[PDB]
């Protein structure tokens, strides 16, 4: 997770 909110991968 490259942001905090649990959705951002694959980044």
């Amino acid at each position: 997770v490259c942001c905090g909110y649990k959705l951002c991968h694959p980044c």
